[PDB]
């Protein structure tokens, strides 16, 4: 399936990642002006879970005023069966209808998943599925303003036809934000979190290294529901002491 988000990002939307915001410049001028511009045609996002990968990508999009489409290779929403090559030529002939526009291949770990032991794939429609979007984007002229991006921590482990030229060739890092950043994405998911006196978003941010933004979104959710367990009025230090921990003990 083809869709599209009816609602903009922008990189106010994104809670820190200032590096990878400014990393990806580039790609938003091309949407915004690809006649002016190798040229980009497909990027991997990669960092680990929780850095907000695809949710960058969507701000891409939301910056350099374009859509954002998705393609999902499943109907199933648990397993990875494919939708064939036919289906995937009528989604990128839908959203080249729309360029320039970002679209974003949903879960290419699986779509790029290595089956066939190096003898191929046949008539398995997982690998019809991702032949075809490497067509699609090998007929891509380079005037269209089309950037293809997908998300991964394991670029190595995907079909290496996904990272030859013209293809999956460039890479952003996404990474785990350092102990600046934890405070500054803290400030920013408690903006809207009623405060004790006590509460010290720079010491919370010393005791979270590997925090992704979503962990610190979900620490916060976690001290708040801490507080609220307590009855609480405020959620204070305490309660972030014990939603670091519950976290800590999924692991």
């Amino acid at each position: 399936m083809l869709t599209e988000d009816q609602i903009k990002t922008t990189f106010a939307d994104v809670a820190g990642c200032d590096e990878a915001k400014e990393e990806v410049a580039e790609l938003v001028e091309y949407l915004r002006e690809p006649s002016r511009f190798k040229i980009p045609k497909g990027v991997l996002m990669v960092g680990p879970p929780g850095t907000g990968k695809t949710l960058l990508a969507k701000a891409i999009a939301g910056e350099a005023k374009v859509p954002f489409f998705t393609i999902s290779g499943s109907d199933f929403v648990e397993m990875f069966v494919g939708v064939g090559a036919s289906r995937v030529r009528d989604m990128f002939e839908q959203a080249k209808k729309a360029a320039p526009c970002i679209i974003f291949i949903d879960e290419i770990d699986a779509v790029g998943r290595q089956r066939g032991a190096g003898l191929g794939g046949g008539h398995d429609e997982r690998e019809q599925t991702l032949n075809q979007m490497l067509v699609e984007m090998d007929g891509f002229e380079g005037n269209e303003g089309i950037i293809v991006i997908a998300a991964t921590n394991r670029p190595d482990v995907l079909d290496p036809a996904l990272l030859r030229p013209g293809r999956f060739d460039r890479q952003v890092v996404v990474g785990l934000p350092d102990v600046r950043g934890r405070e500054q994405i803290l400030k920013v998911h408690m903006r809207r979190v009623p405060l004790a006196p006590d509460i010290d978003a720079a010491i919370i941010a010393r005791g979270t290294p590997g925090f992704s933004g979503a962990d610190l979104a979900n620490l916060v959710n976690e001290a708040a529901l801490f507080a609220a367990r307590g009855n609480k009025r405020v959620v204070s230090m305490v309660e972030f002491e014990k939603a670091k921990d519950k976290i800590m003990m999924g692991l």
